[PDB]
């Protein structure tokens, strides 16, 4: 449901893949002639019906008049986005002039202008009674061009009135309302999700693209706030509009699955998607076949070959369906290459009864399942899956507008012959290489590592930090141990200094030791971290805040990781002497390259 929003949600927040800013040198691509692509139109043909049933869909006054907010909110955004447009001219002017006081004054003057009227209509979009979920992806898109518009007034505070203090109380207000749109956002996200969750008859699948498309239109928003900061994360001297890069390790699913439904949204949520767990690549499926009867062949079960980031170890799953006589195994597909859509095809009535899958690749080959069937049923149909930024081909994207790739395959039997087939899919964001960039801080999530011990499990994430965490706890004997490899990137220099940040939450000052392997040697540190948060009873919380995570600087500009260029590095995290209920969960670790800037900044 809605195509020209599970495309155009991480479109234009995700119109920065490398080179994309004005701060000095022409410019002729995403700055200027923005006009032509920011807001051309609004909104000619239908969309965005999801997310609206919480507003009375029950009968075609409420729905009309729900029709309509809809169409004020765009126009609002669109209003928002000319505001800004403003303000990227006059700060441009300015930026080709530094020393003119009139291009200064003018860009300050709409700096303050355009800052208000997006603060202004987030407070609009958050706190229309009876249509917060409605406008939730709007409120998400607007909230995140007030964060971005702030830490350019934090960016050049300096330059354009007397630094910070009056650039303080500007960065406390940022921290403020990154705190405000998140709540708002979690908040109302779950309200929806229980709404749904306790529907009668409650169908999975709608509980399911609820999910998606939260994900893809407001979670993963919220995941790039954090990045926002300035102090923390210092802009690109170069161009200001590159930020670290936030990735999105959490899965997302589609299925194929009989409608309607009498099993449950819990059953078939255990059925069809997975436990939290390391970010896993997809490397071989493995497929089974009924064939005992060979005008009856259809799917039976399918194994999934996978790896940890940057392993060299193949895991396999449990087999998922039935494996009992007469399911066959059938197939075994090398997926060499990333897959960036399917298609499954079974019979029509009885439905789910599966035929065919194919797999389009990057490289652009096709793996295909097939269960060979002879002869070929009647009333066969086929459906694609897949996620396009083109808005006209909603699951169909082609090799260059897909933005996720397939992640996992599970299959969950109805009745003899007949499945439900889910599909998982990462955002292709994440890096397989967990590349340490020379030129960025760089952002590894904890989930990324590839080595857990007993005591050290993946969390569900809160649900805006993009994805889950990994929790370091204790046995009272046995402390949990992270470890996660790195590949630095090709250099000239013999060595290079980088520090290494850790985004976490913990339940007490608990003392860490962080190391890094170059090359079978070892180097280690040892820093502690603050208490950050508290739960009843000790449980490992659900429900961190942002406000809960902080960071600590295991190596800095004093005591650097000294690494070579194009390695394999292998960073790990342990608690030392830590007691029962102590917790320490891992968000991400950072890479912070050190230059004459952090040399100050240490």
């Amino acid at each position: 449901i809605n195509s020209s929003s599970v495309s155009t949600a991480l479109k234009v927040a995700g119109a920065i893949l490398k080179f994309v800013n004005p701060p000095a040198g022409t410019v002729l691509t995403v700055l200027s002639a923005v006009l032509p692509i920011l807001w051309p139109t609004n909104t000619p043909t239908p969309e965005r019906v999801w997310n609206d049933f919480m507003t009375n869909t029950g009968n075609l006054i409420d729905q009309t008049v729900t029709a309509y907010v809809r169409t004020d909110a765009n126009a609002k955004m669109t209003v928002v986005k000319d505001y800004l447009d403003q303000y990227t001219t006059k700060f441009n002017t300015w930026k080709r002039e530094p020393n003119n006081q009139s291009y200064r004054t003018a860009v300050i003057t709409q700096f303050n202008l355009t800052s208000a009227k997006l603060r202004e209509t987030a407070v609009y979009f958050s706190n229309l009674v009876g249509y917060e979920l409605l406008l939730l992806p709007i409120y998400a898109q607007v909230a995140n061009f007030n964060l971005l518009l702030i830490r350019d007034g934090l960016i050049n505070a300096q330059e354009w009135s007397l630094a910070q203090s009056a650039g303080d109380q500007l960065y406390n207000t940022m921290v403020q309302y990154t705190k405000e749109y998140i709540a708002h956002s979690i908040t109302w996200y779950n309200k929806g999700l229980d709404v749904l969750r306790n529907k009668s008859n409650g169908q999975w699948i709608t509980f399911n693209d609820y999910k998606r498309e939260m994900t893809i239109q407001v979670l993963d928003i919220l995941a790039l706030f954090a990045s926002y900061d300035p102090r923390r994360y210092p802009a690109d001297k170069i161009d200001n509009t590159k930020l670290s890069k936030t990735e999105f390790t959490r899965e997302i699913y589609t299925a194929l699955v009989e409608s309607p439904s009498s099993k449950s949204i819990a059953a078939l949520e255990a059925a069809l998607t997975r436990d939290v767990h390391l970010f896993t690549w997809l490397k071989r499926v493995d497929f089974w076949t009924n064939t005992i009867y060979q005008d009856l062949r259809f799917l039976s079960a399918n194994k999934i070959g996978f790896s940890y980031t940057n392993s060299s170890a193949m895991q396999e799953s449990g087999i998922y369906g039935s494996s009992g006589f007469g399911s066959n195994l059938t197939h075994q597909i090398q997926l060499n290459s990333n897959v960036y859509k399917t298609s499954i095809t079974d019979t029509s009535s009885p439905s789910n009864r599966v035929t065919k899958m194919d797999f389009y690749k990057i490289d652009g080959t096709l793996a295909s399942y097939n269960s060979n069937i002879t002869p070929t049923p009647e009333g066969l149909r086929t459906t694609f899956f897949g996620f396009s930024t083109n808005e006209n081909t909603p699951n169909q994207p082609t090799v260059n507008d897909y933005t996720h790739i397939l992640s996992y395959i599970k299959t969950d039997v109805i009745d003899y012959n007949s499945n439900r087939v889910s599909f998982a899919w990462t955002h292709k964001i994440v890096d397989p290489n967990n590349q340490i960039y020379t030129d960025a801080i760089t952002q590894v999530p904890a989930v990324k590592s590839n080595f857990l011990n007993a005591t050290a499990k993946v969390i569900k994430g809160p649900g805006h930090t993009g994805g889950d965490l990994v929790a370091l706890t204790s046995n009272g004997t046995l402390s949990g141990r992270m470890e996660i490899q790195c590949k630095t990137s090709i250099f000239n220099d013999p060595t290079r200094s980088y520090g290494l940040r850790i985004r976490y939450a913990a339940n007490s000052p608990i003392v860490l030791n962080v190391s890094y392997v170059l090359q079978g040697v070892s180097r280690g540190t040892t820093i502690s971290t603050e208490s950050t948060f508290s739960r009843p009873n000790n449980i490992i919380p659900t429900d961190l805040k942002y406000e809960e995570f902080r960071y600590k600087d295991p190596f800095d500009a004093i005591v650097p990781m000294r690494l070579s260029s194009n390695q394999l590095i292998t960073i790990a995290i342990q608690p030392l002497n830590m007691t029962s209920n102590n917790q320490v969960i891992i968000d991400r670790i950072e890479i912070i390259p050190i230059t004459q800037s952090v040399l100050d900044e240490t």
